[PDB]
């Protein structure tokens, strides 16, 4: 039984948009659940924030989390961009809305009920999980089946 909460996290996107797919590992309590779903027209940035929330949004406590993932922008976000948001009303300096608000807003407020640890990886330096991750978003992406519902080509 281990004492911090484990969380992998990975997205794929065959286009811009284009079918995509997220593989996220989770160990809690005793168990490992593995979560991945294929969304049709999506973005790879999307997926990558999607695989974060819907792990820490399983997570029924407060915990102690130690998240890992190779996505650089996650790691952006969360180290230079999250903060300048917050205190921007999450607009950006032409006064629009941040691109992906509905994810970064959605993470932040998951992000917000834990003590987080992140891991920051290298592409060909992950562990077996985040292998497992990129090889699970990769598998849903050719497969389907959810919509993306915040995604804009616009905003």
């Amino acid at each position: 039984m281990l004492k911090q909460v484990e969380i992998f996290t990975d997205g794929s996107c065959l286009g811009n948009p284009g079918p995509g797919g997220y593989g996220a590992i989770l160990r809690y309590r005793g168990r490992e659940k593995t979560f991945s779903a294929g969304y049709t027209r999506t973005t790879n940035n999307r997926m990558q924030l999607m695989a974060a929330i819907v792990a820490l949004e399983a997570l029924k406590e407060h915990c102690e989390v130690i998240l890992s993932t190779d996505s650089q922008y996650v790691r952006q976000g969360i180290t230079q961009w999250i903060h300048n948001w917050k205190k921007r009303g999450w607009k950006t300096a032409d006064k629009k809305p941040v691109k992906n608000v509905d994810l970064w807003q959605r993470l932040d407020a998951a992000l917000g009920q834990h003590q987080i640890k992140w891991e920051w990886v290298k592409g060909h330096a992950g562990h077996p999980e985040n292998e497992r991750c990129d090889e699970l978003a990769r598998a849903a992406a050719m497969n389907p089946t959810l919509e993306d519902t915040g995604y804009q080509v616009e905003v």
